[PDB]
């Protein structure tokens, strides 16, 4: 059994209670009945088979199948997600078409957010043209790789759109075939079919001549339907003749996984014979906790400068909650604070509200917040830029303390500074936030591997539509298809970026680092966040400079601050890897030259990005300048 | 530990044998038994490599003569290290000796590419060197072969050529390697390496710090190590060599300097101990039998003695088999001798074809380096005689595609009426396919940034862009680049939209009344399924003489072979296809002044006599042309 994979579909037939919330133990018993993954609605169930056919006030469910159930790794091996069946962009309502455009993004979006190795999309009509569109543009723009079942119908009657009177030369075959064109002829490598038998088996999957079409197509699954017997010895749940004689034809190799799909309300042998399906099937073809606890370390000093006061109750909010440890950290804090200052004393009492964009990190944060939390904090979803109208708004306190962690590897470049600065005009100008403040830094370097390794990135066929950091965006060329072009040139887009590395066969030329951009909160004074600054060295020796090594360090509280910058690295700290300005050509120095870094943070109606140079200067005043590089963030630009 | 540690042996005069050029394996035998691995050996051979030019003209430099047979190709490529003829100074103050010194390091470099080599070194001598680097930049550039390169550098910059204490004001061996690495390009140092040279007397470089943590940031590849030393190793030394040995993927190679031979060759061991303590069988037979029926055919007249040329001896495995084909003839036929005439155009391969002329056919056969092509004319400056059999091999998967007809129609002008050409005659076959995985795989090749000065397989070269560097574009697009070109393909996810294949362009040689090798034929197909068809499987037949023959043709195939994978003419974009479609695949095979190419496409037409037509693929053999 260790080559064969039998995953079983999640049916409105094994619909229990909170199932969504109970996926571990789900997977559990399934797989006691000797079966590996499973195909689950990425929605959650709730949502899966809700009922679309009502008035204009039922409205879908939001999604619901957290991710915290259960460990990453393992989502990936087991869980297969499929999208709500109810979802049909091809309506011939145009309203609900709209409606399912917008929540198959949304199931998309949040397969990405859930990590899924393989997903399941399942065709209903003859035609799905805009389901194609949608479906071709996702995977053509995404910067990952991952696997795309195509589930096919029975047969050609069953599909929404079938007229008998029409389907001149139509068949299962061209059905998937027409699918695959209208999406772009993705990489079968990744764009599968999944072939669906049941009872009835359609001419096309017996007379050879077509089932040898199959092999010429990258199928990846058979979904077999209940629709079967119990004939032979102690009625043995077995497959016909035709059955066999077709998943064994086309049993081309051990990766072609099979997913079992009940259609029969059989409560099964009271739960039994599932193991017998198996079987039947089987032998008919053989992290980062160090910042986490600093943070805390803050948090209590926080509740330190306040609590002597002899507060009872405090405000603090969480921006950017992610998935929460520092939610869960905040409360611990709390908790050690009160442990160790109200001694025989009252207590103070913190109340929490963490705000968040997106929503699958929602989702994630109610799970936490009645699990572990205990309905103790209030989730709001919004923007953290939003927040000062819904705030007083819907009725609730300005904060006295708003922690935030939106570092990037060179500080500032995350948006940090603008998202914290959107919600000054809700604050106290008591309010003490952490961070407090952040500085980057930087480093002269030299090494051939990171600039060679950089310069010599290239887009293969397959990635060309992935969207560039810059501001372009990926557009429809002359054949209909996705492309994410450069104006600019690939190697002149590949310079102009700040990037992330792990410094490894480099060499520093400075043998420290200076400041270059620094950033306090809150910033009630309202400065503009955009700087402007040179930064100079000295090289002592006969070499090769191909850019800058860029850091940060942050003060969360006072004393309390972590730091990314050599000489101040938190020991055992790997949450960041510097950042690195490179130069589009090494530039070559020697013993005495002055290098002034000329780095300018400029801010737009709509983003954010970095314009650097450099200015040699030798020891006989005589000065050259490398050009300006990422004019206009067209090779990297943060948006927001 | 020890094996983890790889030592290598630098070839010198130190270490001159008598037809060594001629002897390798039992050199690498030896130099193991001393407990090293990989060897460093002058590619050219040492006659070659340790040649010294002073004279006039009248010094022309060793032939290279280091054949590859002697050895198999495995064994070279784990452990020959090849190296450049140390006499050619591409940077010569003398404009003829650079001249003369591109010419030759070109040789080299082919030759190297010839042998199969893993990796090469190659010695700096200058303290710039850039005649040298626009050589080997559009060298390596140019090359589809992913392979190893050593830029070995001098001891200090006091010794090179051009050194002039006068004007080396900031100046050092690293300042030489990083000028020369930005003279090529930089070439990902995965490829494009460095080789530091130890000497005696060590460099104030190596030893401050600050300046020898200059190559942890290099693609530091080895460490020469010069023989000057005591069998011991100096603390500076010492120092140094672990200061820069980070990975255990470096290597070290032993440079005999110091002692005219180790006293105790027991020694030669000493040092590198110290240190660490830091195949298509059928065609071939096919072809005999072909052979020894020409032979019955001819010989059964009465003569006692017959000619025959093979055009294109490659490392002659088809020649050893006329001389062994003939040799079993005199047996059961018969005397009837042969005289052999093995043309070859490939100076690489001369080399092959003169070490087996001598290891194998007592020179019985006259070897003749020409192109097949201009042979009538030193027909008679070289007292020749014409042909009764010319035997040829110049097909590839889908017959033609190589050009056989053309240089065939060469030799053409010399041949008695009564030379029969085997092969007699050839056609090409076709065969209507399925298959996502293949078109997909086709249309998703893609370019990386180390390949983009790969040539095209159409009219278009390389070229230099802005930035100086060198560049294949295709103003057609890379996408029509890669469907306008013909394939060879182990068809591995497919089907077939046919039972049996069809006839296209057939040729017959000797081509005596010189027809036209243009042609333009085309094919019809009927199709029995809801298909989508991709394109085109490619065969093809050969009559060699006769009776016998041979063929990669899907139903007459030659069973057990291996020779020739089929081809794909494929499509720009699938074309979808139903029950009784009919298809006329177009193909006009085109000639030009300097090659030949293909112009293809597909007609469709229903049951109801509906015309569309794919597009003219490879319009010009701008996709796709085979250069002449």
């Amino acid at each position: 059994n260790s080559r064969i994979h039998i995953g079983w579909m999640a049916t409105t037939l094994d619909v229990a209670e909170n199932l969504d919330r109970h996926v571990a133990t789900f997977c559990t018993r399934l797989g006691e009945f000797k079966y590996n993954f499973v195909v689950y609605p990425i929605g959650g169930v709730v949502r899966a088979f809700w009922t679309p056919n009502g008035s204009a006030e039922n409205h879908p469910p939001v999604i619901d199948l957290p991710d915290v159930q259960l460990r990453n790794d393992l989502w990936e091996s087991y869980v297969v997600g499929k999208i709500s069946p109810w979802i049909d962009c091809d309506s011939s309502d145009p309203a609900f078409a709209s409606l399912s455009e917008e929540h198959l993004l949304k199931e998309l979006s949040y397969i990405c957010y859930l990590g899924l190795q393989t997903m399941a999309i399942e065709l209903t009509r003859i035609s799905s043209p805009r389901t194609a569109a949608i479906l071709k543009k996702w995977i053509w723009t995404r910067n990952s790789r991952f696997t795309v079942w195509v589930q096919l119908p029975s047969a050609i009657e069953k599909c929404k759109d079938y007229d008998a009177f029409t389907i001149e030369h139509v068949d299962l075959w061209t059905i998937w075939a027409d699918f695959r064109k209208n999406c772009g002829n993705f990489s079968g490598v990744y764009f599968q079919v999944a072939l669906t038998i049941s009872s009835e088996l359609p001419d096309e999957l017996t007379e050879l001549k077509l089932v040898d079409r199959w092999k010429a197509e990258p199928l990846a699954a058979f979904v077999i339907e209940s629709g079967l017997f119990i004939s032979g010895r102690n009625g043995e749940a077995s497959i016909p003749s035709a059955h066999i004689n077709l998943l064994k034809h086309l049993w081309t190799t051990d990766a072609l996984r099979i997913v079992l799909r009940a259609t029969t309300d059989t409560f099964k042998y009271n739960t039994s014979i599932k193991s017998e399906y198996s079987q039947a099937l089987r032998h008919a073809v053989r992290q980062d906790q160090i910042k986490y606890d600093v943070y805390g370390e803050a948090v209590v000093g926080a509740l330190k400068d306040l609590g002597a006061d002899g507060r009872k109750t405090v405000v603090i909010y969480l921006l950017g909650g992610g998935r929460g440890p520092i939610g869960t950290k905040i409360l611990k804090s709390e908790r050690e604070y009160n442990n160790t200052f109200r001694q025989g004393q009252e207590s103070l009492k913190v109340k929490l509200y963490i705000v968040e964009k997106n929503p699958n990190a929602i989702v994630t944060l109610k799970y936490m917040n009645v699990r572990t939390w205990k309905r103790r904090v209030t989730i709001i979803e919004s923007d953290m830029r939003s927040l000062p109208g819904i705030a007083k708004d819907r009725g609730f306190e300005q904060p006295d303390i708003i922690v935030s962690e939106l570092l990037g590897s060179f500080g500032d470049n995350e948006l940090s500074p603008e998202c914290l600065d959107g919600v000054t005009g809700f604050l106290k100008p008591t309010t003490i936030s952490i961070p407090q403040k952040y500085t980057s830094y930087v480093k002269p370097i030299m090494s051939t591997h990171i600039h060679q390794t950089i310069k010599a990135q290239s887009i293969p066929y397959l990635s060309r539509a992935i969207p560039s950091h810059g501001r372009g965006e990926p557009e429809l060329d002359e054949d209909e298809m996705w492309i994410q072009k450069y104006p600019q040139g690939h190697v002149r887009n590949n310079m102009d970026q700040i990037y992330v590395v792990y410094l490894s066969k480099y060499i520093p030329l400075a043998e420290t680092t200076k400041p270059v951009f620094t950033f306090e909160h809150p910033n009630f004074m309202n400065s503009s966040n955009e700087r402007s600054d040179s930064i100079e060295f000295v090289m002592d020796r006969n070499a090769d400079l191909m850019g800058f090594a860029g850091y940060f360090d942050l003060q969360l509280y006072k004393t309390v601050m972590l730091s990314i910058e050599p000489s101040t690295h938190t020991p055992g700290m790997v949450s960041w890897f510097p950042a690195v300005i490179p130069l589009r050509d090494q530039l070559r120095v020697g013993e005495g030259d002055r290098i002034s870094l000329k780095i300018d943070r400029k801010v737009d109606n709509t983003g954010v990005w970095y314009e650097w140079h450099v200015e040699k200067k030798k020891t006989n005043g005589e000065s050259v300048s490398t050009p300006i590089q990422n004019p206009n963030g067209e090779s990297y630009y943060m948006r927001m």
